[PDB]
């Protein structure tokens, strides 16, 4: 059902965001010491970043249209935050427009296929610098997440 063409596109714009999120943790943590996102967690919540739900992607709700529909919309959630994190701070900046870009290249993707497939379809404000930082970790590692989840599900309806 999913061409092949596709998975490996797939595969490669994934790989990408989430190389770049990693440089994001990895600067975030030696930089600064946020390198646990488990404990800025309930910061997520008081911040205004939600955690998109990808039931359809699950073995329990497993639903082609239904998890091409939440990576979309969870993506498209991901590309605003990532806005409002506004660069975190001027040495983060380019890292950030980098994972902006391969983000919004990976939503155009999953997009298109659903177009193909005839599926067809205000931000938090981070005012602090510890805002922004807290923000970035968890945006970073729970994107990363989403992604892996929903990728082993479009394995799932392949070729």
């Amino acid at each position: 059902p999913l061409p092949q063409s596709f998975l490996l596109k797939c595969l490669e714009q994934m790989r990408k965001v989430q190389a770049d999120g990693t440089a994001l943790q990895e600067t975030l943590c030696a930089t600064h010491q946020l390198c646990h996102p488990e404990e800025l967690v309930l910061l997520g919540h008081a911040l205004g970043i939600p955690q998109p739900p990808l039931s359809s992607c699950s073995s329990q709700a497993l639903q082609l249209m239904g998890c091409l529909r939440q990576l979309h919309s969870g993506l498209f959630l991901y590309q605003g935050l990532l806005q409002a994190l506004a660069g975190i701070s001027p040495e983060l900046a380019p890292t950030l427009d980098t994972l902006q870009l391969d983000t919004t290249d990976f939503a155009i993707n999953i997009w298109q296929q659903m177009e193909d497939l005839g599926m067809a379809p205000t931000m938090p404000a981070f005012t602090s610098a510890f805002q922004r930082r807290a923000g970035g970790v968890l945006v970073a590692s729970n994107l990363q997440s989403f992604l892996e989840l929903a990728y082993r599900a479009l394995r799932h309806f392949a070729k």
